[PDB]
């Protein structure tokens, strides 16, 4: 409408004012996330192969995300896969609310499972800070999910060089923050994941219930 | 590695050099696509809610994409959904090749079905230009797929304002090109889709077999 | 109520009164007579997936992972897709009603309908559903034969044969629909022959 | 070969020698005795989905659309999830082997295993699979009760009851696993009671 017309005009102004690339990372981010990964990481266009979904998930049986991972790893020979969460995540907030929002809630049930898996931790935390912790923990679980896929396990098994990263983008300072799960093998995945969960579980004393 | 370290340094330099938003569009683009939609459309961060998958598909039964559409429409009350293809699409090229690339090929079978659906047209075209035409036709079919979802049909049925757009981004000039399918109702979807296919089917005489 | 209490009774009475699988069977959730009774097979002979309108959707993780497990792990050499007459899913896909989530699943059947719309448009309205049911089976064997899983099994020399039949409640006989693949070449040939044959209408069927 | 030719023979001989559905049945593809025989029901009483390890995955379009169609369209008031003993999918999920694509499907079972790892770690190794099979059924009824489809049916006042049983080949009896929901509150209560009960081990089961 007025909005579609302003989009076309903005595209035209941009194109006029401006006047092959091997991808080296697969980027899995969130549909809410507001700043684009290419801006954020200030890399040259085409360096990132990008999948975005709600709450940056790697669901075991999601054909969309799984096929993107298989194509990146087996076909494009991409050596780095990055899961990037972000602060003030609508998806995560959506997952925590009581509301039945319809079909999307079925997608967010995987986050709710991650909530209950870490319920003891999240339950010793004051209610108002749980959404920040869950965003962090979710990134860690998605890297773990990624490292458990048949695709990633097979790539590692045949000696293909492949690393998995889990970061959170904080808009309040523009920095990427490593959540500590970083895998180059099934063994490093296990140790790194367990270490990260343990580190995340040390709560700041001023919000312990 | 050297690449992850340069990413962190680039993020830091960017953040230091730099020193709430209602989304109004759902953007469905392609994982290959190299220029980001926010750059391309020069809109302010947070205006776009973004899903990217390989070859910018709306597959009937894709829970990932369908749930993003349902959340955008029913929850975020987004009034515009845009499917954006792009020139030199790896996904489309991947779909046309003979190679069994593995799991991803199952995802690209939907494009191959779109190929055979328009085979007569694509077969009267010289082989070397078919990938450009298929990229265009695919955008048109995905808008059609989108307008046929239970989610979109129900939104229109209850009088919710919602428009569907199908564009192609051409990097060779930076312009967004309307492929002509634009729906605000099931009826406009049908007419617009049929019109677009018919228009796309008029071939340039110098590459007719 | 009584309903569930009755099942436990009927079961307890049934049990009181009373194996390598070699086929993967993909049938329909509205099917009413089991494949095991239908085929009079020994229990455990069949590894069974049932879904609405006996579909092999390109990107259905549920059915694909069933296929992969049957083929790569169980080493099954026969995959049978069975449609049937008076199929509720096929009739649901042909109706114009918004049924909700299921309509998205049934859009794949509607694409097939469109694909063979000329064939179908020259048929009597009361015959069209049974024709779409037959075409559906052919199209799903075709989909199955086009999976990376099946193609990769053939490439590597594994013995695997795909079948597409329709069970008719009326007379209780399975009728072969003619798409039978032991390879990608035989898939293509038999799919195309199956459809070409379905396109030869008897005047009883013609509108 | 003879195999397929034999099926048509066995079928032709079977047919020569020889209904509103009220339940949605979610069973396992490795199940061997059909639900219809098992329950001694009339043909067409059961609307059947079978998949590997009788799962209701949150985001499985295949099973969810089956559920939605059963509930919103067919108006079925009972959804029965049936696991069984000697389940090949459960055993496959417990093994450490890369089976390929199917392993991704089975990771959901492995998450459940982890969820109840303490309960399971105190069990005899030869008993663990049958315990995971029982827990699986409870967890899937729970998943089913948490779908937007089922929750929305309850919200709006529709009569719908969820059940979770295990069929034992040994003695042929269905055994109720105790998670039975007619509402979200009764889901929570009965799920928690089911698991609490499963956590009371008999010394025969204890390692
Ligand atoms: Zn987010
Ligand atoms: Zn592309
Ligand atoms: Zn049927
Ligand atoms: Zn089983």
């Amino acid at each position: 409408m007025d909005k579609i017309k302003q989009l076309f005009a903005n595209n035209y102004s941009w194109a006029q004012r401006m006047k092959h690339q091997t991808p080296h990372y697969l980027w899995i981010g969130c549909s809410d996330s507001r700043v684009p990964a290419e801006k954020l990481t200030n890399l040259e266009p085409g360096e990132l192969f990008v999948h975005r979904n709600v709450a940056n998930q790697v669901i075991h049986t999601d054909f969309n995300c799984l096929s993107v991972v298989q194509y990146a790893v087996d076909v494009l020979k991409i050596e780095h896969i990055i899961i990037c969460g972000h602060t003030n995540c609508g998806g995560i907030h959506a997952a925590m609310a009581d509301k039945d929002l319809g079909l999307i809630n079925n997608w967010l049930l995987h986050i709710r499972d991650i909530w209950f898996k870490h319920g003891h931790l999240l339950g010793k935390l004051s209610p108002e800070k749980r959404a920040d912790m869950l965003t962090k923990i979710n990134v860690a679980e998605q890297v773990y999910n990624l490292g458990r896929t048949s695709i990633v396990k097979s790539a590692w098994e045949r000696g293909q060089k492949l690393s998995l990263h889990g970061w959170v983008f904080d808009v309040n300072d523009g920095f990427l923050v490593d959540q500590g799960v970083m895998a180059t093998s099934r063994e490093t995945l296990e140790i790194s994941y367990r270490n990260a969960i343990a580190r995340l579980s040390i709560l700041d004393e001023e919000n312990i219930l």
